């Protein structure tokens, strides 16, 4: 067996290279089936079973969309019996880099920003009319392959929507990736309506215009107040809404902040764009711009039609890792001879 920086995926896939690391470790390899190099990831979940809870959720719901702006898994290897089954290997298209890794040291043009936010929405709006939530949009769950072809990745984080429970507690614990939280996480919301994504695109849209991240925040609270920083202090409308005492009385204790233009943030963006930043990046989520009137915004007319802009079919854990290795088998037994 090939050992890679112990990597078990023979003989279909041979001379390993390593890509990177972050549930196990990525290499590429060659597909002596296909003729071609291929990204595998080498999971090790069994013990620990949070890891399980992300590997079945990736798994389950990447093999059951089929979209061109969202990975696909090509093969799943394991061992014929759960007794042996120690590792699962999920093979994937190769793809060139990431969008995180591409913004550390490319700028990109307006017309690269452009298709990139509609392959993105492109690929969300099929996720949420399967009535999913991804909950972790961030630039490195976007792969890009050497055309600029764009795939949403890592689903390990994503739920069934359910707004009607979303309402929680002040400063309630959340795990989705800190910069990309919508403000409601902090106040009131435990991330299970749609516009916790769309919040999501909107600081990826804003990071593609200048390289950075909009609101970096350093730890939870923090985050509230970058994204304060910029939008200014929210309407007497929008605290109204937000009928929790301790979330809106914080909010009532902060000195009042202007808006930051965003033409000032971002002064060599296309004013289209800016139009459509603002309205996903919107302090109340039920003014947030939803993804079909995203797709539908005059920044992307180039790209927009709704007839090449495909849904899903049918829509869419306390669990002893017992079950859910148990589950991990089952779910992978496609792949088997
Ligand atoms: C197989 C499988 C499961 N795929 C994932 O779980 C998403 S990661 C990833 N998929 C890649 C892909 N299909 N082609 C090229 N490269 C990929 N990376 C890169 O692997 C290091 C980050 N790892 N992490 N998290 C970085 O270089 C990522 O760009």
């Amino acid at each position: 067996p090939e050992m890679v920086r112990v990597f078990d995926v023979g003989p279909r896939y041979t001379n390993l290279s390593y890509i990177g690391e972050g549930y196990g470790m990525v290499c590429s390899a060659y597909d002596n089936l296909n003729k071609v190099r291929v990204a595998i990831k080498k999971i090790s979940p069994f013990e620990h079973q949070t890891y399980c809870q992300r590997t079945l959720r990736e798994i389950k719901i990447l093999l059951r969309f089929r979209h061109e702006n969202i990975i696909g898994i090509n093969d799943i290897i394991r061992a014929p019996t759960i007794e042996q089954m120690k590792d699962v290997y999920i093979v994937q298209d190769l793809m060139e880099t990431d969008l995180y890794k591409l913004l550390k040291t490319q700028h990109l043009s307006n017309d690269h920003i452009c298709y990139f936010l509609y392959q993105i929405l492109r690929g969300l709006k099929y996720i949420h009319s399967a009535n999913v939530l991804h909950r972790d949009l961030k630039p490195s769950n976007l792969l890009l392959n050497t055309t600029c072809d764009l795939k949403i990745c890592d689903f390990g984080l994503a739920r069934v929507a359910d707004p009607d429970h979303d309402h929680t507690g002040f400063l309630t614990e959340y795990v989705a990736t800190r910069w990309y939280r919508a403000p409601e996480i902090m106040l009131n919301s435990k991330g299970y309506t749609k516009s916790i994504d769309i919040w999501s695109v909107g600081c990826i849209l804003a990071e593609m215009l200048s390289n950075r991240p909009i609101f970096p925040g350093k730890h939870y609270l923090d985050q509230l107040n970058h994204i304060l920083g910029i939008l200014g202090s929210p309407s007497q409308e929008d605290l109204n809404c937000i009928i929790n005492l301790k979330a809106r009385n914080y909010l009532l204790s902060l000195p009042h902040k202007n808006k930051v233009p965003w033409n000032r943030l971002f002064p060599n963006a296309d004013s289209k764009a800016l139009d459509l930043l603002d309205k996903m990046l919107t302090f109340n989520p039920h003014k947030r711009i939803e993804v079909e009137q995203a797709l539908a915004h005059p920044y992307l007319e180039q790209y927009y039609d709704p007839s090449d802009e495909p849904i899903a079919e049918a829509p869419f854990d306390d669990l002893p890792k017992e079950k859910l290795k148990e589950l991990i088998f089952e779910e992978t037994a496609r792949f088997q001879p």
